């Protein structure tokens, strides 16, 4: 329930914090226009993630769902940090390569819509319904990883070569992040129970911290970010 | 309740979906920044349809609201639906005149209220009150189609005349189905019950499949989305 | 509860209701693009803010929330009405000094946190917390203040005199208001109860038509608003 995982909580919390303050202070060295972008954003994601984990370590973040005949715990503040920040990664990776507008909505609206399902499949009572959700939500990565190789990688080639090669590792950092959350979601409580809440909840906080902390300490510490 | 018209839900769910599956293979033959950002747009608004259609059968879009002394089934997915997609129409027929930010942001902001109230009424305990939601909401649509009439038509008359054209059409559509739902509204169960929630659920499915699929039909099957 | 204060919540619905509509036929004497974003802008705020303030008189956005071993009646309408008019007062200052979108991403940001844990702390069970949460969004409303004056202020000034003027008395305004509200809640039956609900209600009520109308007035009656 809301005890056994507090510590990955806590720890998830003290990490989203100290990340955010390190990219404010960070940040204040920086004047260049575009510069600002990436710091403005990739400062956001973990300022945000730092209250939705702190308000699922207090408790407020967490609702029970009845299905399979039991009252389990969803962290509804998971999705809700989910709803905010992907999209702003994907800005990241946007501005990185000049996507075109029509490209950025395209993204942004079937990222809304692998969080909103994924967490429509977390609330959702009847047992089998959830993993339909599970399902239409996992068509809407592809199809946003699906974007960043055939729609992303072939124009930051056509960009500066730090900016192309920056990009480069920052997709294929994206590939191997995000297609391990709806694994992790599948094996966990909230799916197929292959493994506890306890677990459950310790993967996403390493996934998100790394996604949250660690994708930034990448992209900030790249020239890619500024215009020479 | 919600056993009725679930076949209007099934029937709403597949057309929503092979809808969404037109538009995705038909943009592949597409490249030019303008013609996909029409789209990104225009695929977008039944992807959404189509997952909160599929909520509504399954029984997740949908809660019980006290009014009238009665127990009212009322489908939220469906205003969550609007919530979402009549912005992207509006944007669609934005695009298409070119219209200034400031002209975007407030019918944007007049069709968050017109949903909004729409849903708060839907929601509403107190019968009377019900009624002054639909007022408001009512009046934010007027002003909607009012610019859509008296700050869009008399600009997209000073463009290109396939543009001019098309979107005279795609206004004149817009005029007919957007003030069919407040009518749709006041005579069914959420509002007068005139009608069954039976009907009531038919003859929205039927608007909002006009509006998601057939007006995407038309826009793009028209040459106004190239820049030529 | 919810009987005491509706007279400041009906003062509260009419004084918006008649600030949106003198801006409304205010602003049918504009057509300069950019004097038009700020009508646009700033003629929803009250517009909102209206269906709010009408939402808290029927009863509709009040829900009652345990603490303090006690069942008090938050008004959640109120945040939900902030969470869409502050980004949008961010707005003004932001067109009328030219601030780069780095920057405009960075406010609204700051400023959907603090209005989103604000709501947590409004909503929170335990009282302790209830506290973590308000010193979360005092910090994000002085982030704001900080870049306002240390990022604002300072380029209103590379323009032209009108602007700056108008920016800095609307950047003084925006000071003495928003560092209001923090100090009501504090004092105020959602946080300290030094205060009665019903001398909270209206507190918020004269602040929220002063920022709502009061602002709107300033700013729309200044030539700063068009690019001569
Ligand atoms: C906070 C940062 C990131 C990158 C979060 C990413 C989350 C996902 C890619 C989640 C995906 C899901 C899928 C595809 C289907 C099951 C439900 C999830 C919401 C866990
Ligand atoms: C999904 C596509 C469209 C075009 C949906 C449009 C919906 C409306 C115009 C709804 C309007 C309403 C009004 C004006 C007042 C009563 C409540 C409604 C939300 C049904
Ligand atoms: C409607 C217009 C305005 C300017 C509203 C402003 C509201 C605030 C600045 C609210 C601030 C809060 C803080 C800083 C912390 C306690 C909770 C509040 C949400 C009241």
């Amino acid at each position: 329930t809301g005890r056994p995982e507090w510590i990955w909580l806590a720890l998830g919390t003290a990490l989203m914090g100290l990340g955010t303050l390190y990219f404010l202070v960070k940040g204040m060295g920086v004047s260049d226009p575009d510069a600002k972008k990436f710091y403005a954003i990739t400062t956001l994601v973990p300022a945000i993630a730092f209250t939705m984990y702190l308000s699922m370590l207090l408790g407020y973040g967490l609702t029970m769902v009845p299905f399979g005949g039991e009252q389990n715990p969803i962290y509804w503040a998971r999705y809700a940090d989910w709803l905010f920040t992907t999209p702003l990664l994907l800005l990241d990776l946007a501005l990185l390569v000049d996507a075109d507008q029509g490209t950025i909505l395209a993204l942004v609206g079937a990222d809304g819509i692998m969080i909103g399902t994924g967490l429509v499949g977390a609330l959702t009572k009847v047992y089998s319904y959830r993993f339909v959700w599970w399902a239409i939500s996992t068509a809407a990565m592809l199809y946003i990883l699906y974007v960043l190789f055939f729609g992303f990688t072939s124009k930051a080639e056509s960009m500066r070569p730090e900016v192309a090669s920056t990009f480069k590792v920052l997709r294929n950092v994206t590939v191997v992040l995000w297609s391990a959350y709806p694994v992790v979601w599948l094996i966990g409580s909230e799916g197929a129970g292959i493994v506890p809440l306890n677990i459950e909840t310790l993967l996403f906080m390493v996934l998100d911290v790394s996604a949250k902390v660690g994708f930034g300490l990448i992209l900030l510490r790249s020239r890619a970010i500024f215009g020479e």
